[PDB]
């Protein structure tokens, strides 16, 4: 009987309630100790929530995009596709610079093979692995191809092509339903996921990591205010009215680390925003993973912090390449929870700073201990930027 009441409670309110209690609970153990106990008996629940969010990304990014690409004419897709990718590149070019500026203000493979990897040598192999970006390419290519079949004069081809789209569309609908199911468990997951971090971050609240959080989070505010809002004003969409509609998406996106997990509610927001279907149904699932604004800002500051942690000095040009390559090296894969920590890992690997070195591990471990809330904000801009991009693309 109680379970029925729990589910009937609005999901977003549960999401916030779990967050507040978890942070309060975690900070209590920060002073009472038992940081090991929470990491043992509480964190696994958070890990399960993270695992669930990671699961959603691959089926959604494939099935949703195939439906989205195949649901509109290829000509319109090209117009929208070019517009949306250009939008992210501009904003990411802003986020990458914005993070570098905030990094110093607070002071806490070649290009081609990266591009060639957009074309999977085995589409099934791409799906089997977590290679989100090439899976997007195959999805759109498959989606566009289906439309050409649906217009084919051959009756058998049209019927067979239609059935394939329906099967994939059913998968896309099912995953959205699974997302709603996951969101019901999110309040339990979020509470545990934030309780652990706030337990062993209960100390150092005003340390260097605090400035790292300040550099990022205030960086997010500027990202929203100085990039999204200005862009919305330039295109004639009242940012205040827009963000009012996006309140549900931002909060669900903010607390739930995954942009994909908040995708169905993000689509719901777009519908209420008046954006024509077939534009938000495609850009948003793409945006959940292709968006680079949050990760670039995250790496701009966090990477700078690591450099100082090892007593190194990064000139602006050198730092620009480090963060820019990380962004380029992960044009996708931005929808998984805790992307920054995972994405920062290879940045250290790319440089001669393997995790084997205790100093690198120690400095990185400190970042990992804070990634829980640092990445929480990251999804806020990531799921706000794609909302902006969807709005701007919709004109």
């Amino acid at each position: 009987g109680l379970y029925r009441k729990y589910i009937e409670y609005p999901v977003l309110q549960k999401i916030l309630i779990g967050l507040i209690l978890g942070a309060i609970v975690g900070l209590i153990l920060g002073h009472y100790g038992y940081a090991h106990a929470v990491h043992t008996y509480v964190k696994p629940f958070g890990d399960l929530f993270v695992r669930l969010l990671k699961m959603l990304v691959m089926p959604i990014v494939f099935a949703s995009l195939v439906v989205g690409a195949a649901s509109i004419s290829p000509a319109r897709l090209g117009r929208v596709g070019v517009k949306i990718v250009v939008y992210y590149l501009l904003t990411s070019a802003f986020a990458v610079t914005l993070g570098i500026i905030m990094a110093r203000l607070f002071n806490p493979p070649p290009l081609v093979h990266i591009l060639l990897d957009i074309v999977p040598t085995n589409p099934f192999g791409a799906l089997a692995n977590g290679q989100v970006l090439p899976t997007i390419f195959f999805a759109i290519i498959l989606g566009i191809a289906i439309t050409y079949l649906m217009n084919s004069e051959n009756e058998k081809v049209r019927k067979s092509a239609e059935t394939l789209l329906d099967a994939i569309n059913g998968l896309a609908e099912a995953m959205y339903k699974i997302v709603n199911g996951v969101m019901q468990y999110a309040p339990i997951g979020v509470f545990a996921l934030i309780a652990y971090v706030m337990a062993e971050q209960g100390v150092h609240v005003v340390g260097e990591l605090a400035k790292v959080t300040a550099a990022v989070y205030v960086g997010l505010t500027l990202q929203i205010l100085l990039v999204y809002f200005v862009l919305l004003k330039i295109y004639g969409i009242d940012p205040i009215s827009f963000i009012k509609h996006a309140k549900d998406a931002m909060l669900t996106a903010f607390v739930t680390r995954s942009s994909s997990g908040t995708l169905p509610v993000t689509m719901r927001v777009a519908k209420e925003m008046g954006i024509s279907e077939g534009i938000y149904s495609f850009t948003l699932p793409l945006g959940a993973t292709i968006n680079m604004d949050g990760t670039a800002l995250y790496q701009g500051v966090c990477t700078f912090f690591i450099a100082n942690a090892l007593g190194s000095h990064l000139t602006v040009g050198q730092q620009l390449t480090i963060v820019l390559t990380a962004v380029l090296a992960s044009i996708g894969t931005a929808g998984v929870p805790g992307a920054g920590a995972i994405m920062l890992a290879m940045v250290l690997h790319s440089v001669g700073l393997p995790l084997t070195d205790p100093n690198v591990a120690a400095a990185y471990a400190m970042i990992l201990g804070i990634d829980a809330i640092l990445d929480m904000g990251r999804t806020m801009v990531n799921v706000t930027g794609d909302l902006t991009g969807t709005a701007i693309v919709a004109k």
